[PDB]
């Protein structure tokens, strides 16, 4: 009874089509559309106006819904002061345009306004995604960086989204960015600063998604009582511990699924989440929106850990008392 | 009776003729020679004959000896790829030049030759220091970068340390190489792969510290057994874990000394670090270098936290059986 | 496999005849009768003839058995130091009288009297209840209570149990305590004290429920194992703490579901409670009585986690070797 | 240093002179003075003229401070529901009077106006003490009292400490309720709600005693925190666990010094709670009143004790930096 | 997924056709053979030229497959050092013979050997063991003994296991010795110290059973990882502690089910393996063999544990990406 | 609770008189005389009249006590079942006899008899000892041994050790065996057992020692409470664990002060003896013998580690309340 959506953004080398069968065979109410592959393409929906009646006819015809939009990969080009190969493999070739930082940075923050803007064509009202950070590879503090900089971290951040924002809350659709790792907001307190950067306004609030507070042990549950007014989305992404001595909480740049990775990201159930702690606290915040799924396990087939993913989070979902 | 010893690093406001008369009152055996201020200047070492005889005069003049020098602050800007204001704030002017990034990086593998060099003019067979990183940015992993990056982090590390590595040998010096975030080696496993990157090579060795450990949930004792080979020299600095569920393991890009920190530098008997173990497993592993202590606690002044400390540790020396 | 039963308080808004046809398709297999409601009417039981059959052919309408009945609400009342306006809540007009401390004391005893002369009648051997406490409410010890105030509690208890606990042993029937809070035993150690007030008289034995053990850090195991020859009956009720650091152990006096509550009420299988190793001890003292549900989640629909509980809780009962 | 203080409450079987021998003998810097034996009589401060030199000449003697007195005994009988022969033994006889309830209720609030017209006249700034309770022995919850009730017992303190309050105001004295369990206040939960029933204002703040968080499992540190702006004085009173599965929380109704009561109060070092983390909050939140030490423990004589506790204490009480 | 097992051992008090039967009802792809019971006659399979077949008959008729034999029993006699009734009630009256220690060491020796032999005629490239020791009984430490009988221990072993092992080379066959107390390697240091006497020889191997790392605190992953290209077979026992202050990690010489023992053996998913980060692992170091199940709960019934042991073992069993 | 001593064991390579003057330089208040070396000689005590008188002086020209006598070494052979080269290295020669096993647990029974008498003789009413054990070789279960020989283990201390308390009940001493690895009573459970075994006769009680109930995770201080009445004598050693993974709780046959060890023995306050605890209990329990002191740590030397655990253990001595 609660809605459960797939977030496409693994799924994104697939067609729509093929994610929407999936989707179905598994299970799932829904889906979050990345804005990437062939799921949702912004340029198209602004330009075409066949374009977002062919998203609800596909949709449809499958049973599914969308309650959300996802542009994690150009998003975090907005802010991030190190544009280099990485956002190259991330971003369309227009974006990209001739790779000169600052050009990157501007031209994905027009695309993030016209991510406001397709979501309001397509009719639904929260736009989760990333937005990148002028101060993220600061986190070690050695060599140090003083103070000024590091606000100016935060003034980069409010001065590329207010912009951006305003676009927004003219369209009447809200940004739901996902406290991760190298973001602007990572932490409980990073998000506080963030949220403060930009006044506390309406239109920038929060997708919770619970993995990452795994491994800097910040606790969820208490993330979404102190955040209550700004969760705008929630995706369920599952990571497991493994912390034997030699293994550390960074991971040692080590890739998904190598056993010698402090933790990992795990299909739901396999990992560390207090899922039962998380889901009675959304009832309590009065959280009504989706339940996404972001499946990730590199020591898992997704075609198996997705419908599985879905059995195990259901656990979890319980009609209130009536 | 293990020589202790103060690393003068976090006293280089002070000329070095007070930190010994401090250093002596304090009751420390010797001074770890941090390469900045007037402490140890390694181009005096190498153009004044008379330079390291005047290190010599006055170190006995306060009863003090000296094992070790450290260049943390040239060390770092070797192998670093964002170089900056931070780097700037760091180095010397001669060695900054015109801030362009690789050029700093050339000037700074050259210092570190001629740190070697003025080692051994001093006498002293070991150098602490940072090696900076090509790929410590990259720590997040979002946005992804191919393992061919990584890869190439570590030859970087390689192709420039092995020709310092060379000058090291030739003078009859060792390298210990602080494990440390910020760094190639910050970790258990990313040591493994720095000490492989440079085939094991015996010029390249560990400096031991036992403080970022903790917040990276590192076992420091079966460190200390499994790089027995290569721990070159001993750094006791402390931290405390405090994790409310708010804080988190990062630190939220907070001052030491901010109560919001996931963990912060305490001195020594007040944060986390195992002392016990260690000291025990620095006599399993036959260490018998100097102990020296980095201080450091924003919660407190040096004056009355730098011989607290070391009569804190000098409970975990004890006499060997006879 | 065990025989596994609803108890009955958390229904007691809902006819008899409507709990058994939940319970029969939740697949309980019998009732664990709350003396209140229409479900056990003690005194019907014995001024009516045809009350106890009547009873008999309703469960047996379901495919339901009875072992035990309950009546922790007037228990409360004999002991309690402090008689109020919570007490008349609980009570029917009959023992609450004219609201006078000692005198509803005085007939909730003759009525806890009648209810084993009732589970007699109707053939079972334990009563589920309270007893109150004359000392609960000086728990915290500020301000200082003298220790002879505290032992004038557990003489009270025996006092005023002794002649109650008479009736239960010409009956033939137990009484199975459930240690809690708010009554004389509400740990292990008050438990032992309880237990010598009486002179471990038989007749005074225990209700095993963990839910509370969980708060007050209480191993229900080692209870189970030190306490075996007095385990007369079993509840699962499960508990699940979340103490974050502003949460606290006592709950702020917070209504059952705030989220600012150290512990709270959940559905079997969604909290702490040790299962496993409850229902592994539960063979070893070769405890033959039913398995209880008695259902409790502010967070859950009961027509929901009535019967999962019951599903998650088959998980723990083994055939024996 | 910080200033420590002695509280006297468990020393009011001494004439007010020994006690200021013993806290100069074992090194205080002054008292908080108990409003009960003849250490501060209330009474014979407002009505005998010369009665409050006494006390500065008695004290300066010795050279003994006092910032504030305490009056727990009294407090306790304004609010509390069930009045008895607990309270017949913590009260004046002029305020016990026959024993009928509101009767002594009326005569506790009536006194601890007097109490702040005394603290003002003695020249101090603080009067800590408890308020009692209307609901607190509801606190298990049967047999259930409605949420009307609850809410009640907040309101009834309100309307019995809003008026005190005001002669607090009137005085330039604030009241530091100490939170613990049988008041009005016991949990950080049941902090935020009486501070609510009384709308925040400044005469009503907070005694800070970090002993019995410890077996209710607060944080003491967060709540330091949180509640910073309101806390008024801080009492160090140790307190140590023994779970062993058959001990409880609750301490069985057993006296202290019991073995098998699930908690005890312990000397200062002797227990749990986290002085290092405490004494660093304390300055994080420029807490800068005197640190006052309650000594209690049943398995050890006060003449030790209370020396010792004090020496532990200060062992975490840092100069700044500067 | 993978082919699971199930391990013969605990049901050699039945026909190895009910075995059978039984096995494939349970839904196990395979047995692994106990050399016990008449599951699978070493003696017989070496002087019967068609006995083998009839293992693969009785086998193929319940489709079920057998990539292992065990001989725990007979392996324990070669290395020990005290040789008594406990020995006698595990060996054929053959290998125990007059009941002299060395001549039943040098005849277990032997029968090793010949396992091998019946091993590489059945089609098996394993054998699951056990070595025995001449030095456990020394594991306490008082009264001391020198370090040069402890170093004399793993000595007689490589001296005695040498020559067994010359026979496995020569027929093609592994021996997966069961990490286990009461062997010359139990601990993570153990088996380092005992794969060091035989030179790290690739006939001797590892049979991986995580139960008893439980108890000794042994991390199961980290001996996967470093013992890697050792790893020859796996058994899923499980194992449960409840350390209560009271019950000690020895287990104070107390029957299996016993509640006072600090662990014991439970069935799969009942107890603390984490089965998770085991089965990772397995694929992380490339383990291709089966997946045994030893199923042991002195709690519960083998008929209902066996087949859900397998249910609860294979939601850790997924499909690679 | 207050006299100390100095277990003499450790030190039975050293002529007494040499034992006598170490101890009190330490601060010891008198010494547990093991019943070995030239320390106690049980056989000259019973044949020469003058000899328990020299014992006496040459302690007094110390200002040395003693309260009790041990026995470890040859109280090992009555039960053990495998009697060889170990026994051997612990036991006179003329107790070893040709080391023909039942003759060896013969003459130690005799001797321990012995031991008592001499124990008379020098006026202490208790002699600590091991039993040994027919079955501590089975305690793994593999191969599995009928219950019947589990209980005839049991049967046979009983048989062996009445006649042996018998004389110790003649002559007015008790019995304080050290549950221990390797004894008929070695856990919790066991003691229990063997308590049984004996009818819970007098002369049999307990030695409390905490060091082996560290590895063991048995509580030391529920087993004060719940043998109470038994507890003849302590002795404070302390150990220390090491569980990183690798490390097993066995010991892995490794010797003392090898880091691989899952546990090893520590001077006190090193290690993880719970002694806050220990100490209140044996106040709660009424113990009024002397805390003595086993001294090991194979990490240390003893003349270093003999008077710091003293001083450690001394810190947990409390003056009980006036």
């Amino acid at each position: 009874p609660r809605n459960f959506t797939l977030f496409t953004g693994q799924w994104a080398d697939l067609p729509l089509e093929e994610v929407c069968r999936l989707a179905r065979d598994f299970g799932y109410d829904g889906l979050e559309l990345a804005c990437w592959g062939d799921h949702f393409e912004v340029d198209k929906a602004l330009a075409d106006p066949s374009y977002v009646d062919s998203r609800h006819q596909l949709l449809d015809k499958y049973g599914l819904k969308c309650w959300a939009i996802s542009n994690h990969l150009v998003g975090q080009a907005v802010c991030d002061a190190i544009i280099d190969e990485r956002h190259e493999a991330i971003l369309p070739a227009r974006i990209w345009g001739d790779g000169d930082a600052e050009g990157v940075r501007q031209r994905a923050a027009a695309e993030i306004k016209d991510t406001a803007r397709a979501a309001a064509r397509l009719g639904v009202d929260t736009v989760i995604g990333f937005t990148g950070s002028a101060i993220w590879h600061l986190v070690a503090m050695f060599p140090p960086a003083p103070e000024s900089m590091i606000e100016r971290g935060y003034q980069d951040f409010a001065d590329r989204w207010n912009p951006i924002l305003d676009v927004f809350d003219a369209e009447g659709v809200r940004f739901a960015h996902e406290v991760h790792p190298s973001e602007i907001a990572y932490d409980y307190w990073t998000t506080h600063r963030a949220l403060e950067a930009v006044g506390h306004r309406p239109a920038f609030g929060l997708n919770f998604d619970p993995s990452h507070f795994v491994w800097q042990d910040l606790d969820p549950v208490g993330f979404l009582w102190d955040f209550r007014d700004r969760i705008y989305h929630v995706d369920c992404k599952e990571a497991r511990k493994r912390l034997d001595g030699r293994n550390g909480r960074l991971g040692s740049h080590l890739p998904w699924g190598d056993p010698r990775r402090g933790w990992d990201f795990v299909s739901a159930g396999h990992g560390d989440v207090p899922w039962e702690d998380v889901f009675r606290m959304l009832r309590s915040i009065d959280y009504q929106g989706p339940v996404s799924v972001e499946w990730e396990d590199a020591g898992m087939d997704r075609l198996q850990g997705a419908p599985e993913a879905l059995t195990r989070l259901k656990a979890f979902d319980f009609e209130p008392p009536s």
